[PDB]
C-alpha cells in the first residue's frame, strides 16, 4: 500500500 489506495476499501466505499 502506497498511502492511500488502502483506505478506498472502506473510506471510499
Amino acid at each position: 500500500v502506497r498511502r492511500f489506495a488502502w483506505w478506498w476499501p472502506f473510506l471510499r466505499r
